[PDB]
């Protein structure tokens, strides 16, 4: 039996097959030695004995508001934001390592940007069980597992107050770097760029971007409807959009991401950002009359990328974490650190980010209450209400809690089933192996995992062993922190991917983070002072209630 | 007139247009402040005044063998090597900045790997002169300029003793990252990868790599001739190769780099390396009897990348530099530094690397003295003599001095004329500007550039102003260090590009630089101990005289 199936190497040691039956762990720079990289160096031992529980730190960050107020107003804020940025980042390998084709480092894996990368290699195709060594010869039926533990019975709003304005932002934002290729198969992506390159706005390819661009003042094409600015029609922007058969070109909206027409919430942001881009082009042209269309367009793109990162860290993530510590976006915090300004999206981060529980039972807009059937392929709800209105509505409707289980609307539950099935195609390692890879102790039992005893008993029966529990179900069924939107694992595993993804962008490098990169002090401040409110209200007639938090 | 034409911004400050006539320098992190970034900070000032000239350091590095030997045996060697690696590297922007289309940072320039990057923005198109503000409205005829100061009259051997073996290595080695696309035009490359990825061995695209691979024991396809191993024919490896019309397929060899069939010298190295790949495969298989073709192929490739970088730094550059300090390839030297493990090829680096003066008047193989018309497309010379034979030949024949002028054989002189013509197309800034960008004061007169009077006087009449002298012309006409192969500019401008490209390779990052990456201690040692002599001799029937220095 393949020795590596036992996942013998600890602390990121790499398992290597030798001869016909031997194995050997490369423990280079892991802080440990020994056949399995478990004998700690004095310093490694000091660090792990002094480190407080991921649950205890959470406590410190969610208590003593008075304390954090003085802290947030002093340089201590910075010191902490950096501490967070680096410790969280060092958990993500850079350059990237493995992919669906290679469970080992290779030039193909490093250069071939069409692949999704992965943090932990796969379960060797020749292991006793699908998960390696533990569990039954067969995993629970994905559909059954979903229906029994992920299907929503009664809507459970997010205790942290997260609304749908946040939910859709999350969907919009992530579908710029999560674009699995149906033609190539799981493990493959079209979102080359692997990060916040705003490809869901400008397109994952040049010819497409060229088709979306107006080529005047560096602006994006658009149309007027009811006196408001909206994306252009596919007739005007000859770009492929995924719409139900029968909808003519003149009735489709072109935006950058082919799937965005399938949701008013999505096209909402599509519209907001489009307006923002063209607005920045104006401010720019004013400052640089000698500039052509290209430099205006390119410069505006950089500024928007900046706004995006700015808002994701200081508002998006702030809402998610619920920390009293005010997160800060300032690339300079890493200028004294050893940091690689690059990033590659991981399949695990893709799985982890399936936050479908956020979606409501139905979408309420004013006195109206739309169902999924009326909301999904709606070709006019956006224009009927206009930007402001939909923003006020989504900002007021609570989103569902992500963790704790049984909170995915049946209308979209199929996604979860597919997420599970794919997981097995990708052969993602067990949840406990990932708990460890991200600095956490593995769960010793399902009751430990689920703060309760009922689902724990059933899960125990289905899987047989806690060590057989799969990645996604684990994230979604883990017991949640007090009044949190999810559990610690979603935080301890998600944080490193996110922050690496935000700071691992070239505009955050010393070489790029210059005023001149954004066309001057003017463009640099738009990035530095970006706000969800400003993003909406500076592109709308009236300013509605806009926030990632419900009033 | 456009203010940026005056290259007003010093010390890497960025010139930016404001209004219809104003400008502004972005001095961020330049060590200077003030309108043109001329006001030195306290530490900046010390460094620049207490820094010995390049000329003086070169003196220290080529005298006192006795002291250097004692140094090479101490930790000081690592200290100096590291200094050399970091100081030299910091001169290269990473992430990359501009390209043939954007004289400013942009997401297209950062993402579009099909472009060559550039270190100085082009000469603004609306400037008074072709070079900006100095010189005549019309630059010297490229053909005349070439015939007057670059055409060889009497072969001038390189005093440092460099031979053709070194000459062909350089060509072979560089042609893996210098692959300008004729279809796309100047400023564009086909060598994505932008570095030492060995695309000249495995191809620069996957489908091509596949046709070249045997898919057995991770090996490359090959054919037998006279009991010796040679690259396959285009009939067995249906891969594009540039050969004159009329040459049957059975006579065309397939090598990954479409242009190597054009020189026994190139095809020789293609053979040597191809033989080394399969050799490394046999070694890996012995250690990992359970591996398959893909992993064997990938691991071998990484090992060869490592070997190439080892040989380039410790032998190739050692020979070039002429330094008594013993250069050293060891990634650990940078583990405590802030350094990006990425690299993008610059057009200036391409221009600078046109070392055609290395080629002789003819090619001496034993008693026979083959001419250019007998050598150029000979498809049967390599096989006629075999590897040992040609390696011995090229190792014994001196290559010509790269600097000094009048030393390029008429047979290939058209190449220099075209480099000059392309420079103007790329609108490369003036030589003195590049001198400054690389820490050197500009030459104040042609007589100061060339250590003589005659050529100087004529260049003065042609260019009219030292500030109009172009990039390539300057590098080749600059006076040479004592008995060196070329001038300081070639070293001071080429060292940063080179080392950044070698060390800025993913295998040199803490993440990849582990024994497991190379198949274990066996693979790693093949890298840690690679030699030009072992590369050849461990793959030939008999070991000839092999070296980069003539006997
Ligand atoms: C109107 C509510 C939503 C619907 C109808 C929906 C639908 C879908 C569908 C059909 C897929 C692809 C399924 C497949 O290929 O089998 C998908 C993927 C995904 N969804 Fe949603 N989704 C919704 C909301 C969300 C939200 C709020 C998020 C959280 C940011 C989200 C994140 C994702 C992710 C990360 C993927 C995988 C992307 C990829 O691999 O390309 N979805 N969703
Ligand atoms: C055997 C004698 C040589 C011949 C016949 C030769 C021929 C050529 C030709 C025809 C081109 C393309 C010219 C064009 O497109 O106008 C070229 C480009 C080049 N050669 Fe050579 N060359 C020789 C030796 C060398 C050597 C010794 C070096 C030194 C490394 C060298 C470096 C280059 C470089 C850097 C380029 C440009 C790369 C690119 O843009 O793709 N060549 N050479
Ligand atoms: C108030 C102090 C805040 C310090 C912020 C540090 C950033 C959090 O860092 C995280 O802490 C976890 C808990 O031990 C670890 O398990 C994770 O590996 C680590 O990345
Ligand atoms: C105690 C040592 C004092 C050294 C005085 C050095 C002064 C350099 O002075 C600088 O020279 C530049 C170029 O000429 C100017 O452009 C700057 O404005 C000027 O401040
Ligand atoms: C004897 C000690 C030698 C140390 C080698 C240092 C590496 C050379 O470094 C170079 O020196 C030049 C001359 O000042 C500078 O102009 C260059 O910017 C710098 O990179
Ligand atoms: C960095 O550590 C942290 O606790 C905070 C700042 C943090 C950072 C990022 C996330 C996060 C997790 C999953 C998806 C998106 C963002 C998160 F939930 C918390
Ligand atoms: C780093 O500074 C140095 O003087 C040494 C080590 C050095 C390093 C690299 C080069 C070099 C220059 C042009 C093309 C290839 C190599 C060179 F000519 C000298
Ligand atoms: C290769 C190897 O050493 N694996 C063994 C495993 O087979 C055994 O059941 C276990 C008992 O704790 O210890 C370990
Ligand atoms: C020193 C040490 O811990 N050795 C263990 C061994 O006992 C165990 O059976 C094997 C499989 O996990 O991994 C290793
Ligand atoms: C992969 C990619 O987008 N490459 C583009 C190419 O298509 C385009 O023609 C060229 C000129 O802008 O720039 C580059
Ligand atoms: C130099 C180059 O290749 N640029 C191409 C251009 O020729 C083409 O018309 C355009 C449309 O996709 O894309 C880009
Ligand atoms: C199911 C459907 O597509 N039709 C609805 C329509 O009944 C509703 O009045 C309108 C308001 O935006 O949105 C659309
Ligand atoms: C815009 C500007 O200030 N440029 C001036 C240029 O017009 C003048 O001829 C030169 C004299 O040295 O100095 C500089
Ligand atoms: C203090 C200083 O450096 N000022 C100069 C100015 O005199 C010159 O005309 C201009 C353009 O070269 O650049 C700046
Ligand atoms: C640009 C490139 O080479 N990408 C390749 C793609 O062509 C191939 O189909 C896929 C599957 O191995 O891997 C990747
Ligand atoms: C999944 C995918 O796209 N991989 C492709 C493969 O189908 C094709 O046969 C091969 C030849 O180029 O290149 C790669
Ligand atoms: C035109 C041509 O290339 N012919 C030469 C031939 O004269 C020479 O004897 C042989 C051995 O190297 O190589 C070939």
């Amino acid at each position: 039996v393949n020795p590596c199936c036992y996942y013998p190497c600890q602390h990121q040691g790499i398992c290597v097959r030798f001869g016909l039956d031997r194995y050997q762990c490369d423990c280079t720079r892991t802080g440990y030695s020994g056949p399995n990289c478990t004998i700690p160096e004095i310093w490694t031992w000091l660090r792990t004995t002094l480190r407080p529980s991921p649950s205890f730190i959470h406590f410190l960050l969610t208590h003593g508001r008075w304390l954090w107020d003085f802290v947030n107003a002093t340089f201590i804020r910075d010191t902490l934001m950096r501490l967070v940025l680096t410790v969280r980042s060092n958990l993500i390998p850079s350059p990237p390592t493995y992919n669906i084709a290679h469970d080992y480092i290779s030039w193909e894996s490093f250069s071939n940007v069409s692949y999704y990368t992965r943090i932990l290699p796969s379960v060797p195709r020749d292991c006793p069980t699908p998960m390696g060594t533990k569990g039954k010869k067969q995993l629970p039926d994905a559909e059954f597992l979903s229906r029994r533990f992920l299907l929503r019975r009664k809507f459970i709003p997010d205790p942290q107050g997260t609304n749908l304005m946040f939910a859709f932002f999350a969907q919009h934002f992530t579908h710029q770097f999560f674009k699995t290729s149906g033609k190539m198969g799981p493990g493959f992506t079209k979102a080359l760029g692997h990060g916040v390159d705003l490809g869901h706005i400008y397109g994952d390819n040049l010819e497409r971007q060229y088709q979306l661009r107006l080529f005047k003042d560096g602006k994006l094409k658009y149309q007027m409807l009811n006196g408001e600015v909206y994306p252009p029609s596919v007739e005007e922007a000859p770009v492929l959009m995924h719409y139900p058969r029968g909808i003519p070109p003149q009735s489709q909206m072109a935006v950058g991401q082919e799937v965005f027409g399938l949701l008013p919430g999505l096209m909402l942001y599509a519209t907001i950002w489009l307006r923002e881009h063209n607005r920045v082009c104006d401010l720019l042209k004013a400052e640089h009359p000698t500039w052509g269309d290209e430099q205006l367009f390119q410069t505006a793109r950089l500024i928007l990328i900046g706004e995006t990162i700015k808002i994701v860290i200081e508002e998006y993530v702030q809402q998610l974490s619920g920390y009293f510590l005010q997160l800060k976006f300032d690339p300079e915090l890493l200028f004294g650190a050893q940091f690689q300004y690059r990033n590659r999206i991981a399949m695990e981060f893709n799985q982890l980010y399936h936050w479908h529980p956020l979606m409501p039972d139905s979408f309420r807009v004013g006195p109206q209450d739309y169902s999924y059937e009326q909301f999904l392929f709606n070709t006019s709800m956006l224009v009927d209400y206009g930007v402001e209105a939909l923003v006020d509505a989504f900002s007021r409707q609570p989103a569902g809690r992500i963790g704790g289980g049984r909170n995915i609307d049946h209308h979209i539950l199929h996604v979860a089933v597919d997420v599970i099935k794919e997981s097995r195609v990708l052969r993602l390692q067990p949840f406990n192996e990932y708990r460890k890879r991200f600095g956490m102790k593995p769960y010793t039992s399902f009751q430990e995992l689920t703060g309760e005893k009922e689902m724990a008993a059933e899960l125990e029966e289905l899987y047989g062993d806690i060590d057989a529990l799969e990645f996604y179900p684990g994230l979604l069924l883990e017991k949640c922190h007090p009044n949190s939107i999810f559990g610690e694992s979603m935080i301890e595993m998600g944080a490193p991917f996110s922050l690496k993804g935000l700071l691992g962008n070239p505009i955050c490098s010393p070489e790029y983070w210059k005023a001149s990169t954004f066309g001057g002090e003017v463009g640099f401040n738009l990035v530095k002072t970006a706000t969800l409110k400003k993003l909406v209200c500076l592109n709308t007639k009236t300013c509605p209630y806009v926030s990632f938090h419900v009033p």
